[PDB]
């Protein structure tokens, strides 16, 4: 050992705090670390498994009540509510937690000493035996690897894009937000009750399409709440705007959705109806980044490949991205001279799977409001898309793919 390999990890946010918890177990590595709700597929289960966290998780994070608890969504029209297909991911289903307290189970299995709190950098600079994080703080740390997990707005990005000679990324608003509310089961069910409707739309997950927009819904406490996520789409613009300085939540008014939703039968108007609060949430991403590493410093998690939610994928690649790094660095044949060109391994094998799952994912949001080209509201042929279309991401081996951690070969 001699010395330990020294790996800074900045940003706190399940990325970032799970390669810390990665790292950890190491040892031989020296690790320090400086929507209000998500969802995790099965490909993020063998990652969350081997954090250590299977067991816990699978009792704080909210499921469907059985029997349909493998069910990932139905998927309906929205008009009459009607049954275009089904997506069901057996054992996980709809899993999904609170992010506060994910988060939190991470950072407090985390043994001592490598939580880092008041610094955030501003900057970075570097050798190719050093590299220095500049902290507002007026301090410095030094590393042999700065691993950036600061999220959608990564101050860190922008100065690893500049430096590898690449124009600067920021967040681009989507065009579409979201309406979110949370409502109680018994409220709707009475509801559903008093106009004849089918109080299975309650039981199991469901998503409504319509055009420009769709309203999806998951029980949670086991059962006894509603998660409504009600999404609008203007496409109008080819390039849309958020005013220069709002913040990406506000509050708004049961009819501001409902207008959107003109087109809708009563269950879903009902179930927007039921909101009695709505927020409002505009959804951000940005266009895949050239690449996600220079010298000394890479990029994980939103910072990296920030996405719409139409796939329930985001977190799940920041783990897959967490995992993998865990196990690129941490293995104990690797030391600091190997960093340049382990970090581009990285690259090579990570980059195109989480843009593909950025685009993906924006692809998804067309699907959902009738937008595709070739199906747009077409029922056979949504059905077959949405009901196969998830298996490229859920079904990947990460066990393999952590083989690929290694230096190269030249061989
Ligand atoms: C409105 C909204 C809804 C979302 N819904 C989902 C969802 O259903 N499923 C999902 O997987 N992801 C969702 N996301 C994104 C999800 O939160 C991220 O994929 C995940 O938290 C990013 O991991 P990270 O390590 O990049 O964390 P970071 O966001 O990078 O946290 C780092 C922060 O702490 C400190 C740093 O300076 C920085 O500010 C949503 C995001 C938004 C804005
Ligand atoms: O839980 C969510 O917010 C979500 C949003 C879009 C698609 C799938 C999802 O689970």
């Amino acid at each position: 050992s001699k010395s330990p390999l020294r790996v800074a990890v900045i940003g706190g946010g399940i990325a970032g705090t799970a390669l810390a918890l990665g790292l950890s177990k190491s040892s031989h590595v020296n690790v320090k670390l400086f929507g209000a709700g998500v969802s995790f597929g099965v490909n993020a289960v063998e990652a969350i498994q081997r954090l250590g966290i299977g067991e816990l998780y699978k009792s704080v994070a909210d499921s469907t009540p059985a029997p349909w608890q493998d069910i990932w969504f139905e998927w309906r029209h929205a008009h009459d509510a009607s049954l275009v297909g089904a997506t069901v991911a057996p054992g996980i289903g709809q899993s999904s937690i609170h992010r506060a307290d994910f988060i939190d189970m991470l950072e407090k299995r985390l043994p001592a000493g490598i939580a880092s709190l008041g610094k955030h950098v501003v900057d970075y600079t570097e050798n190719a035996e050093g590299v220095t994080l500049n902290f507002a703080d007026g301090s410095t740390y030094t590393a042999d690897v700065a691993i950036a997990a600061d999220g959608i707005k990564s101050s860190m990005r922008n100065t690893l894009l500049r430096a590898a000679g690449h124009d600067a990324v920021h967040p681009q608003f989507t065009g579409t937000s979201a309406y979110r509310g949370l409502v109680e089961t018994s409220a709707l069910r009475e509801a559903y009750q008093a106009a004849s409707l089918d109080e299975h739309l309650l039981n199991v997950p469901q998503m409504y399409l319509i055009e420009d927009g769709h309203v999806l819904t998951f029980p949670v406490k086991k059962g006894k709440l509603i998660i409504i996520v009600a999404f609008v789409s203007d496409r109008s613009v080819a390039k849309p705007q958020w005013p220069s300085d709002q913040p990406w939540v506000r509050p708004a008014t049961t009819d501001e959705m409902l207008h959107r939703f003109a087109g809708a039968g009563e269950a879903v108007k009902t179930l927007l109806t039921s909101i009695k609060s709505p927020t409002l949430w505009a959804l951000h991403d940005f266009d895949p980044l050239p690449t996600y590493v220079h010298g000394r410093v890479a990029l994980i998690g939103d910072a990296a490949h920030a996405m719409l939610p139409h796939q329930g994928a985001g977190a799940g690649q920041g783990l897959e991205d967490a995992y993998f790094m865990a196990e690129l660095l941490g293995n104990p044949l690797h030391e600091a001279s190997d960093i340049p060109a382990l970090l581009e391994v990285y690259d090579d094998v990570r980059r195109g799977r989480a843009s593909k799952v950025q685009l993906t994912s924006r692809e998804a949001g067309e699907l959902y409001e009738y937008r595709t080209p070739g199906v747009e509201r077409d029922t056979a042929k949504l059905k077959a898309l949405l009901e196969s279309r998830m298996n490229w991401i859920w079904n990947y081996d990460l066990g393999a793919e952590a083989r690929l951690a290694v230096k190269p070969a030249l061989a």
